[PDB]
C-alpha cells in the first residue's frame, strides 16, 4: 500500500549514494514500485552502489549522447520488465557542464564545445529521453526531471544556469508530445544538495571564489526557506518526485514543482 | 491505508454539491481523513448537502469577515475535534465579488467598497483563517488555498483576478508565519470549473458579453492543455489539494501548484 | 528640442523635495514637458516644494479616496490647460498603507479597515485615476504608476508589498480599457529610494527589527545590481518614467519596466 | 538632436529590406547615432541593402560561428571609427534555427548537431559579441539583443523557442560581465514580425500545418494586445531597441523590454 504501488518506473542518474537519483530510487521502492535503473560509463560501480537500494533492479547501460544507446532503450526496457508490460514512470536525473563553463573560469571564456556538451547531456537528452521511452509508457503516466531555478542569474553555476533555462523550456514541449499518450511531463527544482561534486566545488574545486561563492549561496537559502533547507537531506526531493510519479497531481504537466523550502518565494 | 490516514483537517467553501470544497472533502475522507468542515450563512443548506459526504464530519459557522467567529473559531474546532488533538490540514475555499466587479459592468465602474469586500473575502481571509489555526495546528501540517491564475488581464474576471493576485501575495508572507509552527502554505491554481455560478454566468447571469467571453476561456484552455481540460470534473483539482495536504511536497510552501491540465504553460 | 518636447502631462505624489515625483516632474520639465501637478491635503506645503521645480505649474487638490475631487478632476485640468487640449501623460506616484500594515506589527495584526485604505490609495487609485483622465487624453499618450516589486514576500513591507501586487494586476486591465483611446499603461518598479520616510523606517520609526530588515534589502539591492543601485539618487527612477512617457516605447502595455539597476535579473 | 546624438553604435543581423535590424539601423541614424554595421556571408548583397539607409555606414563581415572573425572584430571595428573612439551601443539582431528544428518536423526529430548550431547562432553569440565588443565599449553604454517571448510553449517554433529561452538566460550574465564596464544588456521581445523568412513559412515552406498554425498565432497576437499589433511594421520594435541604446533607460539591465502591443500581458 505505498504511494506508487504496482508502478514501473525507470531511473537513470545514479553515480554515487548522495546523487539525488539514489534517493528518488530508495523512496519510490519504499513506496511499492517496480524499478529499472540506467547507468553511464561506469556501470561497476553504479552495480555496486545500487545493491544498497532496499530492492534489487536490473541496471541499464544509457549515454544520452550516444545514439545507439537511444535507439535500442525502449528494447532493453522491455525485456527487463517483461513484453507486453509498460513503464508508468521515467525520471531524468542528469546533467554535466564542462569545468570551463562552470567555477572561476569567466563565463566569456567557456568555449562553445563544451557548452555545447553540457547542454547536450543537460537539456536536450530530456527530449532524447522522451522520445525513446513514451512508446513504452502507460497513460496515466510520469516523466519528471532535475531543475535548478535559472530565472535570476547566479555566480559560478554560470553556463550550467542556462542549460537549465533550456531544459524548461525543452520540458514545456516534451509535455505537448507526452499528452499524445496520456502521460504528464514536469520538472522539480530542487534546493542545493551537497552531492560529492557540490562538496568537492566548495571545497574549491573549481577555484577559491567560486567556492566561497557557492557556500554563500547556500547559507542563504536556508536563511530564506520559511521551513527551512536542509542540504545534507535529498529525501525531501525524492518525496516530491514520487508525488510526481504518483496519480495525485493528474491535472499538471509542462510544469515546475519547486522543492526549495520555498526560497525562491522570499527576498530576503 | 489512504493517503491521509490519520490527518484532521479543516475543510472551509462548501455552499453545493459543484463546490470545489465538496470534492475536496469527498477525496480527503476516501483517503482516511478526519475532517472539520466550515460554512458561510445558509447552514441548513451546507448541512443537508454535506450529509452526502462519505462520512459524517461536524460543520462549524464561519462568515470571515466577522471578527467574534474568528476569534472563537480555534476553540471550536478543538472542542468538536477533542482537546488535546490538533489539526494537520486547512483548506480555504473561499471566494466571492460583487457583481459590479465581474461580468460586463465596465471595470472603472466598481465602487471600491464593492472591490474591498471581495478583496477581505478573497484575499484577507487566507491570513484571518491562518491566524485563527496556526495556534491549533501540528508541526508538519499544511494550509492550503484555492487560486486561479491571475498573471495576465482576462475578460470578465475584472476585479476578482485583482482578488487573486492580492492573495498569491498573501499566501508569500503566510508562509512566512507558518513556517515558524513547521506548517506549510500553498496554493493551487485550478482550471475552469462549471460549479452553479460559473454555468450561471456562461448562462449570461452576468451580461451576454461576459457569457460569451468566459465560454470562449473554457474551450481555449481545454485546446492548450497538453492532457486536456475537463471542466465539468473537480476531481483532479481536489486530488492536487490532498497531494499538498499529505506528507509528499514537504518542501514546497509560498508557493502555487497548478492543476489546470498545463493549460498555463502552452500559448496556443 | 527635449524628449516631452510640446507634451501635457499630469503628476501626482509631490509632498517633499525627496518624493520620486519631486524628481519625475523636475525631468519631464528639463526635458519640454508643460505639466500640471496634483498634490493631497497639504497644498500650501506641497505649492512651496513644488516653486523649486524649474518652471511653474498649476496645482490641483486630489485626493484619490475623494469622489468628488475624481468626479472634478477631468473640468479642473482642461481649465488648467485651455479648453480644446487634452494630456498626453498622466504619472501615478501615489502609495499608503497605515503603521499596522507595515514594519514590526506582525502580517497578522493589521485589520481590515487599514489594509483596505491602503490599498483603496496604493492599488484601486490607479483605475480611478484612469477612469477620471482617459476621457481627456489625447491618442498616443502614456499613463505610468510606481511599483515596488512584489513578487516574492519581504521583511517589513508585508500588507504594502500585497498592495503592489494588487496594483500590478490592476495595471494590466487599465491597459485593455486605456487601449480604446490609443493610450498606454505601464508600472515602472524602482529599486529603493530614501524618501524622507524611508530614511524614517531605516531609524526605527516603525520598530527596530524593521529598520534592520529594511537596511539589510538596501545593502543587498546595491550588491545584486549589475550596474549598482544608489538609494539617494531617484533620477534614474524619474529619466525611465519619462522614457514611458515619450513616443519611444510606442507598442509596450500592461507592463513593467524595472528601474532597480538589474537587481531583480540577479540572486547575488 | 536626435535620441542618440553623438552615439556610435554595431548593428548585427541585416540580410533583407524586412530585416528587424534594417529598421533598427534607419531609426538609430534618423536620430543622430553614426552606425558600424556587420554581415554575414553574402556581403555583396548586403552591401545593396544597407545603401538604402539615411547614411553611409562601414559594413564588417561577422560570421558569430567563426573565432577568427570574433577575436579580429574590436580591432576592425577601431579602424573603422577611428582610434581613441569607442562604441556607445551593440546591436544583436541574429538568429537561426535548421529546418529540422522548427516547423512540421517532429520536436523529437531534430537532430542534436542541428540544435547545437541553432543555440550557438541564436544564444551563445550574444555572450561572443559582448566578449568581443566590451573592451571597446563606452561607459553609459547599451547591449541590446532581439527575443521572441519563450515563456510558454507554441506550435513550430519548437527548438527556436529553447534558443530564446536560453538566450534569455545569456543575458543575465552578460549583463553582470557588461555592469563592469558601466554597460548594460537587455533584450527586446517583439510580437511577430512579417520578414521574408516568416512570409515564407506562413505561405508553407516549412509544412502546411506549421504554416496554419503561425498565422493563427500572428492573429491571436493583435487581438489578444490592448493597442493592437501590426506585423508589417517592424517601427516600434526599432523605436523600443533605440530607447535602450539612449541613455532614457540607465537603470536597466539584464532585463526584456517587450515590444509587442503588451500581447503577452492578456490571456484573451
Ligand atoms: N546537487 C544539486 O545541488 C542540485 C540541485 C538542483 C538540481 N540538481 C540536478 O539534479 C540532477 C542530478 O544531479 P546530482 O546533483 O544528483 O549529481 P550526480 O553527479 O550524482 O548525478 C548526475 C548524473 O548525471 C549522469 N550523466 C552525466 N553524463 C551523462 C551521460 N552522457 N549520459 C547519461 N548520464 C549522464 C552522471 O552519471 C550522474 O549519474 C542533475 O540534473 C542536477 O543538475 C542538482
Ligand atoms: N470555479 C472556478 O472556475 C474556479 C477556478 C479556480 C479557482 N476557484 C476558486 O475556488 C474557490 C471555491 O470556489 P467555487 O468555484 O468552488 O465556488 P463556490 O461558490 O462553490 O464556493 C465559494 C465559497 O465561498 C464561500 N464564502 C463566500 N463568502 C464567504 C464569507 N464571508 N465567509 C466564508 N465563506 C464565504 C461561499 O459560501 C462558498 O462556499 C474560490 O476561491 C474560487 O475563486 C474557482
Ligand atoms: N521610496 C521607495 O523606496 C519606493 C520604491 C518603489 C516604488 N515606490 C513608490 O513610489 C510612489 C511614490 O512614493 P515615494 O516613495 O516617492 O513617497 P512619498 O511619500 O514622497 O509619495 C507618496 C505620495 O502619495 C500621496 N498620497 C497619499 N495618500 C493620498 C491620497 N489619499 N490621495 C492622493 N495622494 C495621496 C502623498 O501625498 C505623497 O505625495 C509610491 O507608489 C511608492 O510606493 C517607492
Ligand atoms: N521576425 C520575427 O517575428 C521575430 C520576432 C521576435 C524576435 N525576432 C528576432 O529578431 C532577430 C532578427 O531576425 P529577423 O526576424 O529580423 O530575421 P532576418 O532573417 O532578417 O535576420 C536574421 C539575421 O541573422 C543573421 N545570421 C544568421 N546566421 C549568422 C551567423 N552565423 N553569423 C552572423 N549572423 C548570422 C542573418 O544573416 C540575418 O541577418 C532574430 O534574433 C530573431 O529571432 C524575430
Ligand atoms: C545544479 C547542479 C549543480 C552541480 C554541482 N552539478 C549539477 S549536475 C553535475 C552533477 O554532479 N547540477
Ligand atoms: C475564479 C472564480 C470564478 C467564479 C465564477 N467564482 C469564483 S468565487 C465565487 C464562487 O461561486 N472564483
Ligand atoms: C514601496 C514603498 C515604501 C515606502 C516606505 N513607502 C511607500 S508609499 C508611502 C510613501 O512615503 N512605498
Ligand atoms: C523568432 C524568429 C522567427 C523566425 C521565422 N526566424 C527567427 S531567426 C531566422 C531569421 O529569418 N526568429
Ligand atoms: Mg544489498
Ligand atoms: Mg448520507
Ligand atoms: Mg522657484
Ligand atoms: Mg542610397
Amino acid at each position: 500500500t505505498g504511494l506508487l504501488d504496482g508502478k514501473r518506473i525507470l531511473v537513470s542518474g545514479i553515480i554515487t549514494d548522495s546523487s539525488i537519483a539514489f534517493h528518488i530510487a530508495r523512496v519510490a521502492q519504499e513506496q511499492g514500485a517496480q524499478l529499472v535503473l540506467t547507468g553511464f560509463d561506469r556501470l561497476r560501480l553504479i552495480q555496486r552502489i545500487t545493491d544498497r537500494l532496499p530492492a534489487k533492479a536490473p541496471l541499464l547501460e544509457l549515454d544520452v549522447q550516444n545514439e545507439e544507446h537511444l535507439a535500442s532503450l525502449a528494447g532493453r526496457v522491455t525485456e527487463a520488465i517483461g513484453a507486453g508490460n509498460k513503464l508508468d514512470g521515467v525520471v531524468h536525473s542528469i546533467g554535466f557542464m564542462p569545468q570551463t563553463g562552470m567555477g572561476i573560469n569567466p563565463f566569456f571564456d567557456a568555449p562553445y564545445a563544451d557548452v555545447s556538451k553540457g547542454i547536450h547531456i543537460s537539456a536536450y537528452s530530456y527530449a532524447s529521453m522522451a522520445k525513446a521511452l513514451l512508446p513504452i509508457m502507460n497513460p496515466g503516466g510520469s516523466i519528471v526531471g532535475m531543475d535548478f531555478d535559472p530565472s535570476r542569474a547566479m555566480p559560478a553555476y554560470n553556463w550550467m544556469t542556462v542549460a537549465k533555462s533550456a531544459l524548461e523550456s525543452v520540458n514545456r514541449f516534451v509535455a505537448r508530445e507526452a499528452g499524445k499518450y496520456g502521460v504528464r511531463s514536469n520538472l522539480v527544482a530542487a534546493g542545493p544538495i551537497r552531492t560529492l561534486a557540490m562538496s568537492a566545488i566548495v571545497g574549491g574545486a573549481l577555484g577559491e571564489e567560486a567556492g566561497a561563492q557557492i557556500q554563500l549561496l547556500e547559507e542563504g537559502w536556508d536563511q530564506r526557506a520559511p521551513i527551512g533547507w536542509n542540504m545534507k537531506d535529498a529525501t525531501p526531493v525524492a518525496k516530491t518526485v514520487c508525488a510526481l510519479l504518483s496519480d495525485w497531481l493528474p491535472a499538471t504537466t509542462g510544469d515546475i514543482i519547486y522543492a526549495d523550502g520555498g526560497a525562491h518565494t522570499q527576498l530576503l
